[PDB]
């Protein structure tokens, strides 16, 4: 237990940590851009059926004669009249395609592949597939990082996101776009993980909490980046290329990253722990102190340092209770958060302004949450963050769509509350678990969060059954999770547990 004595000997936070951490967190700006890209690359333009080609519109007075009208008086999206009706007419599905409004969205995957009407669910299947990729990538790349290095896996992940995202932008058909979006997500899942591990492991333990916060706010700023970039590049092929082309530049400079000395020590190669520590000492400017570091020193000072299985979380009744409860908390927050963040069009305000507002809520939310977490408790904050979000989402479902300010304001408050729930469930889930199973437990919790993101688009596909069914679920699930937090034990002012016995004593 003295690597943190060696990292500090070699400059602590110094040029190397400033340079490398800036560079390793810069990609995370575009994680938000990719996760929620389909709000802009798949936006649904207003579509009405194409009148039959044989029919002449000059003669038949345009869409009026060939389009059945809904209660709103707007042309119906999925039907066209079988015969020309002038002034109960049979309606045929539309064989000749659809005419989409080009005012706001020139092209989207929806316009390109006619993912409209019967095939409307495909738009959400693609988001779910990207997220299946994110779940798969957290697991594949997590194993590969422990086997090949945090750095080598990052270099390959920057290249995969770049290649897969670029190829998605030039996808010729829908199956291919979905395949390259799953692979884009797999790579991005590995970037988000390895970005934490490489920075946290190269930074002193007194500055690990800050590393984690910076990463969180660098993601939130990504939401303003998506809004500004999407306004500039409305077309989807162009927007997908722009959001993925930066990762080729990341791949090019990632070759100069320094591999975690901690990963080297764990492997058994202290020769590379020494080489990394001396290189950093040259970079940080404490060269004399690096020369002093040799293998007689690094060994003895790293000997003491030289996690249990996930089956344990299930096997022990004490840790199974903490597992189940927290899994519901992580699923609920993600499931609801993605549900709300992935429906920007319904509110009645521009999809760009709403993206900006949503991203600007995360900033006062995270403070208010920090204030309530520390001042009141870590559990009262989780009941409040989840219950209030659930009440807001269910009231977005009940309030009529005519009200845009009442609906926009309640969705914005709700998204802010779920952002606070993400921040608290991270602290809550580290303080609740004993040291042996604490890293396994934070990974299982994050896995359940990714399962929430996969399940959320599938739930949204129930809109066809009922327009408000998607929202009533995205609201009921957080209300139920809030009730689950009652079971979990308060962690404010209590030291972190080291054994199951300690959880039990609590």
């Amino acid at each position: 237990m003295a690597f943190n004595d060696l990292l500090q000997q070699v400059g602590g936070v110094g040029r190397f940590q400033q340079i490398q951490v800036t560079l390793v967190v810069l990609p995370l700006l575009l994680m938000a851009s990719h996760n929620t890209l389909q709000n802009f690359t798949a936006a649904i333009p207003t579509h009405h059926c194409r009148p039959p080609a044989d029919a002449n519109l000059s003669k038949n007075g345009g869409l009026e004669v060939w389009l059945p009208r809904d209660r709103q008086g707007q042309p119906e999206s999925c039907l066209r009249f079988t015969s020309p009706q002038w002034g109960t007419g049979a309606t045929e599905p539309c064989t000749d395609g659809w005419i989409y409004d080009n005012s706001t969205f020139p092209s989207t995957i929806v316009t390109e592949w006619d993912l409209v009407c019967s095939h409307r669910a495909l738009r959400q299947l693609a988001q779910s597939l990207y997220m299946v990729g994110v779940l798969l990538g957290a697991m594949v790349f997590g194993y590969l990082a422990d086997r090949l290095g945090r750095r080598k896996v990052l270099i390959l992940n920057y290249l995969q996101t770049a290649v897969s995202g670029t190829c998605a932008a030039f996808a010729p058909n829908f199956p291919i776009y979905c395949a390259f979006r799953l692979l884009s997500g797999m790579a991005l899942a590995g970037i988000s993980l390895n970005c934490m591990t490489l920075n946290v492991e190269w930074m002193p333990i007194h500055t690990r909490a800050c590393v984690g916060t910076l990463i969180g706010y660098v993601y939130s700023l990504g939401q303003f980046l998506l809004a500004g970039v999407a306004y500039a590049v409305p077309h989807w092929r162009h927007l997908q290329l722009l959001v993925s082309a930066p990762f080729f530049a990341f791949f090019i400079y990632s070759w100069f990253f320094i591999e975690s000395a901690r990963w080297h020590s764990s492997s058994g190669r202290l020769d590379l722990t020494l080489r990394a520590l001396q290189r950093v000492a040259r970079i940080n400017g404490k060269r004399e102190e690096g020369a002093k570091l040799s293998m007689e020193v690094l060994r003895a000072s790293l000997q003491k340092e030289l996690q249990a299985s996930a089956m344990e979380l299930l096997r022990c009744p004490t840790l199974r209770h903490l597992f189940l409860c927290l899994s519901m908390l992580w699923f609920a927050t993600s499931f609801a958060y993605y549900g709300l963040v992935m429906d920007l069009q319904g509110f009645g305000v521009s999809i760009y302004l709403i993206q900006v507002i949503f991203g600007a809520v995360d900033l006062p939310a995270k403070l208010v949450g920090f204030l309530v977490i520390n001042s009141l408790g870590r559990r009262p904050a989780q009941m409040a963050a989840l219950l209030l979000a659930g009440i807001c989402i269910l009231l977005n479902g009940v309030i009529p769509q005519d009200q845009s300010i009442v609906r926009t304001s309640l969705a914005v408050l709700g998204k802010g509350c779920l952002a606070a729930s993400f921040n608290c469930i991270f602290l809550y889930t580290g303080e609740l678990y004993p040291t042996m199973i604490r890293q396994t437990g934070m990974g299982m919790g994050s896995t359940m969060a990714r399962v929430g993101s996969i399940v959320s688009p599938l739930v949204s596909m129930t809109a066809e059954l009922y327009p408000s069914m998607p929202l009533f679920i995205y609201g009921a699930v957080p209300v139920a999770a809030s009730a689950v937090t009652v079971l979990l034990p308060e962690t404010l002012g209590q030291p972190l547990p080291d054994t199951v016995q300690d959880l039990e004593s609590r």
